[PDB]
């Protein structure tokens, strides 16, 4: 059963596009996909697939998709709309706003910003999922539950994906309001955006065009459910809209929408704050990640269960790209989409860096246990090569759901000291550092932005 | 041309689908599911497609708006909670609520959990707003009740009461300690092996679905909002399929297992007095007499855009199942349970017979009737009385617009004070003339509802 084009607006221009991406998900079993591509006065939208695969219907440029991890970009621009109104500093403390706030740490407790949380530098345990009902009390009680949160490394130590702080900044966003996260969410940033279709329940966007999630396991892709998440989870990645919405999201930002941020404030964000992981930088919520010269791609990774997407837009070249796929392989659609658009319609360059192994002695050295939160990571010397096999320890999107199916093995291939790749789909493209204690030993594998302790 | 998705078997509902996929085209529904149960052969069909924007085909496992059909749920709960010794219907409502109150200082000490599932309250029936996607949204609600006036006292003039149900809900989550949502799991829909027997969106959105569609100007729409607020659940929230409705007729047919006693479903199904336009109200079931020995048991649902209807007949393991997508599906409800009653146990449906009524004497009826979910017209014209619905709004959130007026209908007498629509889409619904004891008109009951004579 093959995938569908449905709608292409530019059938001559997008066709190398039509033809590349109608390949992988045949390839990877991505049931739908969705791209929109951003040039000047140009908009470029192209729909593949179906939106369910119980249930399916033609993926459009309007189909609703759960962005995920994206809404943290939309939870930094409302709070950079309090900060330029003077009512919110970056420098603050967390408990200038929320003073009941704590984690197991309370020196750190005391000395985190609201700079820290949206930089991922807080450095307690991140990947944290509970559910408190579907009250507007279950943002409060999720930040009250962090208070048994335990420190990975102390904060502005190493740069770490930081999902749970993320909870603090959008309850912050909640007392500085007065209202719910997802109504001040509306105020501040959707409404005045004309973010039509831009929502955070299942409850407003079932009489529309709506995609659900799939993962696949041996005998293929099947639907994921639970399809919503936690209400607590809206500001971290609750967020449901289309490609033709990102368009409008994309415009503001590039400074060619209306001001509800000032240039000078939307130029902050997209400056490099520090660094982040794998050779990429941290902006204000935003990624920041060079290329060619000048050329840099700003923008920022989704995935909930099962709907993988990305975002990403060049400054100062009017440019912008978005896919939503729903499946839990579409982030290697996410890659190849993302870059040919740069080298398509921006004519850039990119960064491909040198792939390559070491004698198996080294090799050796690198294998063993990886323990996370989420997942545990598995290095074994095959032949040549280092392979990387994933194995989720479950509790997403609920603490009682179960492991996600695992995704085959990819050899692991290096690019620079202590950086390998993966080099086998569906992991292929994701790097990861190695990141050494004072000794030389190994101290992390930061992968996919998350810390793995060495077991051995 | 309307697409035929699903026959259990084509043969024996060989004219039952050419009726309807003629009746859909008429009234311009997008889909319908039917179920026929009768003894151990189950009959489903499947009929055109989930919404208008999204077409999907529906099948006997779509997930529909089941409305106020909800209301016999909550009734199940509470009569599983009698047999458990834990309540009981003639104890008042502060018994368990013991901040509950109404407009009316005396009503509110002497209503009885009865009295919610009778419709028997007096106070206003139709209230509805929203208090949040939280578990405290049924306790802000009931709460909220402490202005609803009295239309009529409690046990005097019969009318639909969906108020009633608030409480009556809250008592099941007061008496429970849990959530009235996960009280109903606990207590009536785990046991009897129903899993898409949902509440929120955010359950029904991995499944196949119907979306609600609302007949204008330019043709049907979709239905916006889809939701029904949290509060409302007790009163009808419920969304299940045909599927899981044959296992909740069975069980009240006594083939079931037995969560409540034999006799108590017979009391519920027992009629505790006369409710609206001939039918009799038992323990919130709805009972109306067809011929002898054979009674419909059920009950209507209505939300945004869907139509369904449920009923039973005890004695001869019977049950019909109409699940429309369409705010125009009613005349298919009655259509598809009028033929499954006398071609599966042969009956006579009860066909009132019309009488016509001078003009001189037709305009003692005529004029204003003031309600409040919306207004009747009562207008001459020619040799008929026609009435005209007038939409206020605050269906299904009290700012939400108001609905397109259905067409006029024709008014036709069966018997002194006693009317019934003769035009479509209000064809079917009989009215009532009740007058005070001064001999003037002092109500005109239509759909369950009471209406003011205009002053």
């Amino acid at each position: 059963g093959m995938v569908t084009v449905n709608e292409v607006s530019d059938e001559a221009r997008l066709r190398a596009l039509v033809d590349r991406v109608t390949g992988l998900m045949t390839e990877l079993g991505v049931p739908g996909v969705a791209v929109g591509i951003l040039h000047g006065d140009r908009e470029y939208t192209a729909g593949f697939g179906v939106t369910s695969l119980e249930n399916p219907l033609p993926v459009t440029a309007g189909t609703l998709f759960q962005v995920g991890s994206i809404t943290k970009t939309f939870t930094g621009t409302a709070l950079m709309r309090l900060v330029e109104a003077g009512r919110i500093r970056l420098e603050d403390p967390v408990r200038k706003y929320l003073p009941d706030f704590r984690v197991k740490d309370a020196s750190v407790s005391a000395a985190v910003t609201v700079r820290h949380l949206l930089t991922h530098t807080g450095g307690w345990v991140g990947d944290y999922f509970e559910d408190f009902g579907l009250g507007d009390d279950a943002l409060a009680r999720m930040v009250a539950a962090m208070a048994d949160l335990p420190q990975i490394t102390p904060p502005d130590t190493v740069w770490a994906y930081n999902n749970a702080g993320f909870y603090v900044a959008g309850r912050i966003v909640e007392v500085v309001t007065g209202k719910p996260y997802e109504s001040a969410l509306r105020e501040l940033v959707l409404d005045p955006l004309d973010l039509e279709h831009a929502y955070f329940f299942a409850h407003d966007v079932i009489s529309y065009r709506f995609a659900v999630g799939h993962l696949t396991g041996e005998a293929g892709p099947f639907v994921a459910r639970p399809w919503a998440l936690p209400r607590c989870a809206n500001p971290v990645g609750g967020l449901i809209t289309s490609v033709r919405e990102l368009f409008k999201y994309a415009r503001f930002h590039l400074g060619s929408g209306p001001n509800i941020l000032s240039a000078e404030a939307r130029r902050l964000m997209q400056t490099p704050a520090g660094a982040a992981d794998a050779g990429r930088l941290m902006g204000i919520t935003w990624f920041i990640q060079p290329v060619d010269g000048d050329i840099r791609l700003v923008g920022h990774g989704g995935g909930t269960n099962g709907q993988i997407t990305l975002f990403n837009f060049v400054p100062g070249r009017n440019f912008a790209v978005c896919v939503l796929t729903n499946s839990d392989r579409g982030g290697a659609i996410n890659a190849e989409v993302t870059r040919w658009a740069v080298e398509s319609f921006l004519g850039a360059a990119w960064p491909e860096p040198e792939i390559y192994s070491l004698p198996p002695e080294r090799l050796a050295t690198w294998a063993g246990r990886y323990e996370g939160v989420l997942s545990d990571i598995e290095l074994v010397l095959e032949g040549d090569w280092l392979v990387l096999k994933q194995t989720p320890k479950g509790g997403f999107p609920r603490k009682d759901s179960p492991p996600r199916p695992a995704p085959p093995p990819s050899r692991l291939g290096f690019y620079a000291p202590d950086r390998v790749v993966a080099l086998d789909l569906p992991l292929k493209g994701s790097r990861g550092e190695f990141l050494r204690g004072p000794d030389g030993s190994i101290a992390w594998f930061r992968f996919g932005g998350r810390l793995f302790r060495p077991g051995q």
